[PDB]
């Protein structure tokens, strides 16, 4: 149980019920690399929603109930033999309370039941861990999964303009987003936003956006303008806009893709041809991001488990594409890849996937 619990020291930056949020950190005496890790899970874009939510998930709505320590796993683990890739930095677990994708920036108040202030926690922990430790860092990995990794794509670009107008320019801010790379695609089966179930996530996060006081990267937000915003929580329309290198990890038949498609799993044509064809727009949004790990298998997240060193692509873990863009962040590296994107076409035609 190595990662301690902090509650911010700013308590008007909350959960959604008000309650401050925090980070777990365990230090690394000496090491300069400190990874900064954003929870997923979901969201929530009205009351009704919300409130079903704080009935049954409400760890990710509040810290009332958060214990206070945390083991460490996956890219968070301190052992070696778990994380041949960051095994000794400083590792830092930030939990999502705010149900906003990390973008919201609006307070609990007369006119709000819930506060959405994802991305004023990330700024805040910031602040607070540069008096921890993280003013002597060089590297600052801003990464996460589900949620979480769309939540780098939103927020390693504010945290790299934080830190240079707080007067660190020497820390190099990278992202690294697993599993939050999702495709504003057809449904296999299509419904008209009704209700929770039936509502695409496109337009969720059109909702969202207004009920959480949403923000976006400032490059992507000129692109699309006014009321058009939810473009940019969209990892292939968002990235080219990030100046962050940003190291993206998204399985080609992510669940969660396939559940906001509407596909639950003898696979007949219509589906066979709708599967192969989400595998191929997947690899197509990646074939210009350099530092990528895109494996052809059904799953979701990879990064905070345990066993996230077993899967490989051409042969390549992601522990060591991960070292390998450390490499390349010092023209391509003998034996030492960083884009590593599967071109088999149905899950699991890579041997290496997650046998679930
Ligand atoms: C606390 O956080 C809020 C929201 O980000 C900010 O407006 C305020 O300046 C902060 N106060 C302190 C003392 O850091
Ligand atoms: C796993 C759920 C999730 O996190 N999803 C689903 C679709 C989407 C679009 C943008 C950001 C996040 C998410």
């Amino acid at each position: 149980e190595d990662l301690r619990l902090h509650l911010l020291l700013n308590t008007s930056v909350t959960c959604n019920d008000g309650s401050p949020a925090g980070y777990y950190l365990k230090e690394s005496r000496g090491s300069r690399r400190w990874l900064l890790f954003l929870e997923g899970g979901w969201y929530c874009f009205n009351r009704e929603n919300c409130d079903s939510r704080y009935d049954t998930m409400r760890r990710l709505m509040s810290s009332r109930d958060w214990p206070r320590t945390r083991t460490g796993t996956g890219i968070l683990s301190s052992q070696p033999e778990e994380n041949p890739y960051w095994w000794n930095a400083n590792m830092v677990f930030i939990p999502y309370c705010s149900s906003d994708v990390w973008s919201g920036a609006s307070s609990k108040s007369e006119k709000n039941e819930y506060a959405f202030m994802g991305a004023l926690i990330i700024q805040e922990v910031v602040r607070e861990l540069l008096g921890r430790g993280l003013s002597g860092a060089k590297v600052l990995l801003l990464a996460g999964s589900s949620a979480g990794g769309t939540g780098v794509l939103l927020n390693v670009d504010r945290v790299a303009e934080q830190l240079e107008k707080l007067g660190y320019p020497a820390i190099q801010v990278r992202g690294l987003a697993d599993s939050g790379w999702f495709l504003d695609n057809k449904q296999y089966r299509h419904t008209d936003c009704v209700d929770t179930i039936t509502c695409a996530p496109t337009e969720a996060i059109r909702r969202g956006i207004r009920y959480w006081n949403g923000v976006v990267p400032e490059r992507c937000r000129r692109q699309f303008q006014e009321g058009e915003e939810w473009n940019c929580f969209f990892g292939y329309k968002v990235y080219p806009t990030l100046r962050s290198p940003v190291f993206v990890v998204q399985w080609l038949f992510d669940e969660a893709q396939l559940t906001v498609d509407n596909v639950h799993l003898p696979v007949q044509e219509g589906l066979r041809l709708y599967i192969q064809n989400l595998g191929r727009e997947l690899r197509h949004t990646l074939k210009d991001v350099p530092a990528s790990f895109a494996p052809a298998c059904l799953s979701h997240e990879i990064i905070i488990r345990s066993h996230w060193t077993d899967v490989q692509v051409k042969g390549t873990s992601l522990p060591r594409a991960l070292h390998c863009w450390d490499r390349s962040l010092h023209t391509p590296l003998k034996g030492c890849p960083v884009h590593l994107v599967d071109s088999c076409p149905w899950p699991h035609c890579n041997p290496s996937c997650p046998t679930g």
